[PDB]
């Protein structure tokens, strides 16, 4: 019934695992010869047959068909077509339950290396641009209200730091994914005394699963991957929100390149930050995959259950999504143009009310009291229709006699950001230190 | 308006952070003296005042009130009540934006140590019981259908292995949580050249945040904790499903102790596995917290936003949930009674059809062909109204002449499980190895 | 910027909306000529080409390519290849923002109609089977422990009742999806005084959208469908759990047919309930889609934002999933075979302990004490090897002097079940009434 | 096993259901006497005590303690302390499985009624304000880029329209919650021929549950409420996003009142839109609750399972959250002040580029080419320092000979807006019509 089969994994999804499945079968065939189930004469026929399939796949031949239950079944059918009955010995002691997780892990191993590379390039793009644009200052925000002046590079580095934690989380997930489950059989293990150390070595896993029942029932590797990817997308969704708002004509801080923007087929004046919006939307898309698999696993009994097959489509979609989003984000950041003129112009006096308060603190006034006075000063300006940096010393002294002609030094945005030299701050020396820390972090991640 | 204030964090939630907030303020006051904002005379008054509050909290005095915005505000108000205006200097350069994440991290640091301890006791309980009940064999399942015989200890260890990965994930989350954000100010950093190394040391964090904007905008530590906790609960929900099914009169494999079960106020014969059901239900509860915070963070602009305050209730609920569930799970596993008689009795012949097939494989028949023959044998039994272990050699030979009197050795459940000696399998030697690996793993985790 | 396009929807997803897009464009064309933007002659040409594209689509021809942003641009580009510059007039006053919601809504109208047909068929299957096997009695469970005897038919009907509510919810969502958004333009509306009542009538919508900004910025209709589908699958995940457990050899109440079961390429004795498992798993799958659109929508500012383009794939996936799951469930319920023998055998005496306490309540003893007495009767039985069923009158007398020889009448399962005549109970008459109410309820839901 | 009880619901949550539990017990008592389980005299006593417990509850007295499993057991235990063993008769044929769904439903009936009142008040606030400021025009956005001019009132109404659908959905959910489950017993129903029509009538439900197994095993009514609430909060998260951005100094369109704003204890110049942010954040909070119950329900077998007890805290949290969020939003919309000046100033010429292309379409030029011409006009303007608004006729002539001096008429924002008269558009007459439709729609929703 084409219907019930419509509910199982699709053709394109199964095809994506075709090569790793063949790689897994080659390792298994070799261990079977060592275990005495295959003679060297038979092993050779099987390897040659499997290489035959590997060759066809590289030629774009699609092996799996709607007739085949899955790639495992498709490759076994194809082998039998190429070499006859000997192909059936390869099935000895092997379960789809271990092949499915082995193939998925091999695929993830390969996919994460590629994702990792693109993520580091994204981080690097942010870091290198922060180095170059280090002298630029614009408003920093809390509640989307102007808070205090900060360096544009501090802003870029904020996102690089968050992405760097994501890179670290990816690495940790990779270690647990890098554990080989082949040899777990259907749930009880392998009964031929197969050499799992041999399979681990040939398939390049770091170690082998400890318990056969767990190895076949769990999808922790999937959840964990989806979770890390979701938090990564959350970071990108916040950075996209930032750039989309900064791209408004109202803010005017920057403009994306033509490559990462599109116009409107109706409104001739439009230039839209499509790339950013797309990236933001993927957070929901990836989160849905995490929610999906968590629910699929919840309350299922041991050990293997057919429900588990929902992992394949979720993993592949997220891999592809991530791989694309990352390059697009890299493209967006490296090619956007900032307006230093508008960023500078956005720097307004009120943002220095905190500095104005600290000024009084330096002269002995408790911050609580100084906070009040500074607000009173902002109020006084707001009342006479002027900026606080315009109030005369006299208007200031009427708030507090502690104000002196030196107060003028407060109304300077460079002086403002430069007071934040303590590690992590927006001062130039702190931004420089960050750039160095991230370069070393990225070096370590790459190692 | 009591209404808009109803939407902010509650009293009991703010109170849970009262002591770490005081601990954070003490560290800050000291750095402020070093930074020249406080004289030794003032620092002493402030520390004494804060100790005063620490004393009151230990006496069960609730400091925060609906009048107070949050614990930070409540403690600052209380300090002012105890020592006067000098209390206001403590606010110098400090933002609620850094205090909120600092206090939450301190709380999580403390909560994870306690959760970790209980999780290891749960793992240990599973491992120690597996050692003792190592000779017990029962049916292993896939699709909730009898698959192959496995050791009850293999089953217990399956869950211990999964919990052990959770323990490892907890450790990784703990390292990123153990990074101190105090000194990030509102978003630009601290402007007094505060000694962050000094704060890190006194508050016991492993390091300090790299970027002030990120330190105040991110809640990765929260998401990550909620995510790891969710996967942990998923594991427990599957183990609960297992035990609930095994607790049915139909399976009859085991019975929970009176302590972890309840009766019915209407049906006098009932004995319900309440504990298990409760644990299973917490997976949804904890998942909801993860979904909650992910959505709260999605698309928010830099840096701090009031939305972020939803993290506190979610973290606390999950901590408390986890802390309780773990002890209950430990209680359930250590006190339940298995029926070795019913487990043994559940071992039926059909489960050895795979072994029956392998038997033919050993005699030269390809598994594919042997699989068919074994099924034919099961079919032959099913047709004459008997068990395959009852078929006479003659009925067997009619399926395949390769069957010999030695086939009798196939119908033995101990022989069945003992063939799975390859690492990870259900054989006794493999189960023993697992017990040792987990004891070393638990030793490492505890270190 | 190819990869940027890798973030777009797939060619297959857009192809899925090809026919409704042509249909929507055909209506706008006629409304355009009426608005005087198109001569009666320019219309005939445009309309002529649209029918052509339609013929290509029906022949499997795929017009959308990797170069086309979406299906809308594909059709415009294709129509231009067919009639030249004149095809460009179709664009007057039209925006993709209104076309995507128009197209997706048309698609959901056609898909929901098909889903309803199958849903109602599933309910009927449960109802009819319930009528036939109405005499079968088996254990009822709470906490998966034997509670009180119920009729297999009560069981089948509880699921039919839940699914009937799903069907009711599906129709309510149908009404809101059936509002035309065409004419909202990019956000401000249409500046040609286009006749929306005409568009509505031709595209067969029940009414038109009240506000243009809302119409192209909202995806409530998507969220609702996904919510209703999710809850529907939750019901199915529960029914699947039930049948999967009842399918175990341990329970032995029923066995699925070979058509909805599958074997194991390793273990020759296996006969697995794949159909049920696949159904249960789609609950997570559909929930995942609901979760993504909710997140996509959250915190987005007005009006249209590119983020919204994620609705299509989620809606299509859930449509095909639900359509297939419903038919599979129908086949499962229809062809499964129950074991009246095992179901009857499962009826154990302790399940009548409540009735036993009630027996004492009728004799005057307070429920609390009666409950306690029944409790002791079952404990006295077990510790004695036998079941409360075989306990001698003396043994019962030992627990309470109220126990007379007429207590024997409590140990009858039909009687137990026949005790529940109050509406909704498991007594035969009540089950029969349910069957009639659901027959009527399905009748009422079809007539709309 | 204390900690086991730490997994139970909280004392506060159970206390929240105290009054409805007493109310439900009062109905069952009368139905019991009628069923002959209680003498007319035993009833008067039982009923007498129940009213007493009710008086304690109204005096803030907390009856549920840490020792009590839930509120139901608390009330029974309390009633027993008041009248002795006789209170035990109330238990006949009753199960906690039916009491929890009965109690929670009663609670939701009372809570939903209050939520509706506030929701409709929020919509009216948006509607009335829309009527008053109907002449205000400002930028309309897509991708957060200036699109086409719209009326501030069109904007306010788009949100009112979305919220009106939420209100419609809330009432549909109300109907399904309004079905009485009392009388389903533990799962099999009631064995005393209890009068359900009597219970229904007294507890004020619209009808009774059709199947006892379904009634105590389902939580659809919970899932629905949470779904509707979630979508409702999504609308609010979007409106909040809008107003938060419009509140920036960069946009300067409006400013919230001091009552819905808050300062910074560090930065003395801050004035933050806390109310809006708090509202946006509750979208995640409520969604989280929907997600948990869906997961709680998923794959659970029939009928009752202890897992279901998680519904209470989720339902209560969402009720209080929604009730407060709605009033806060009403105050926000009501007291915010807009800057007609800044909104008018924001109107920039390029936003009329569509109208400019349309101007050429009226003169015969094909939309595609007209679009291109308009595009060049705006690029020609920018690269020239001025806006398409100031371009000389010659400059326009340079782009297309079709540009005459009457093109000047395109550069008027009222005209731009007044172009959208087709239903749902931003023209004044259309906005006025919307105001009337919503007034009627709110009227129709109250009358039920």
């Amino acid at each position: 019934d084409p219907i019930m089969q419509m509910l199982s994994t699709s053709i394109s999804t199964e095809q994506r695992l075709s090569e790793v499945d063949i790689q897994a079968s080659i390792a298994y065939a070799k261990a079977l010869e060592k275990a005495g189930i295959l003679t060297k004469t038979e092993l050779e026929k099987i390897l040659s047959g499997l290489e035959k399939i590997s060759e066809e796949l590289s030629k774009g031949v699609i092996v799996v068909t709607q007739s085949d239950e899955d790639i495992q079944t498709a490759n076994e059918r194809r082998l039998k077509e190429l070499i006859g009955d000997i192909a059936g010995k390869l099935h000895t002691g092997r379960s789809r339950n271990e092949q499915v997780v082995t193939d998925l892990k091999l695929f993830m191993k390969n996919s994460l290396s590629i994702i990792s590379t693109h993520l580091l390039q994204l981080i690097k793009t942010l870091v290198e641009r922060a180095a170059i644009e280090i002298d630029v200052i614009l408003p920093g925000y809390t509640h989307l209200q102007k808070a205090q002046p900060i360096r544009w590079s501090q802003f870029l580095l904020s996102h690089a730091v968050a992405l760097t934690r994501d890179s670290e989380r990816l690495g940790e997930v990779k270690k647990r994914i890098n554990v080989l489950p082949l040899g777990s059989g259907a749930l009880a293990g392998n009964p031929l005394d197969i050499d799992r150390e041999m399979l681990r070595s040939e398939l390049e896993f770091a170690s082998i699963s400890l318990n056969s029942m767990d190895a076949i029932s769990e999808r922790d590797f999937v959840v964990e991957f989806l979770s890390v990817a979701t938090l990564l997308l959350i970071h990108l969704s916040k950075m996209a929100e930032d750039l989309i708002i900064y791209s408004t004509s109202e803010f005017g801080f920057l403009t994306l390149s033509d490559a990462f923007s599109t116009g409107s087929s109706l409104m001739p004046q439009k230039k839209n930050p499509d790339s950013l919006e797309l990236i933001r939307s993927k957070s929901g898309r990836v989160f849905g995959r995490l929610a999906s698999i968590l629910m699929v696993l919840k309350g299922l009994p041991s050990t293997y259950n057919k429900d588990l097959q929902e992992d394949k489509e979720a993993v592949i979609d997220v891999v592809d999504t991530l791989t694309a989003v990352l390059q697009v984000a890299t493209g967006v950041i490296s090619t956007l143009q900032i307006s230093k003129e508008n960023m500078e112009k956005a720097l307004t006096p009120e943002m220095l009310a905190t500095d104005l308060a600290l000024y009084l603190v330096r002269k002995g006034m408790p911050f609580r009291q100084a906070h009040t006075a500074s607000g009173k000063a902002v109020h006084l300006a707001e009342t006479k229709g002027i900026a606080i940096n315009n109030l005369t010393l006299e208007d200031l002294k009427s708030i507090s006699p502690l104000f002196s002609s030196d107060v003028s030094q407060v109304f300077n945005f460079v002086n403002s950001v430069e007071q934040y030299t303590a590690l992590g701050g927006t001062a130039k020396s702190s931004v420089t230190t960050q750039i160095e820390q991230l370069r070393e972090l990225m070096k370590k991640q790459k190692e």
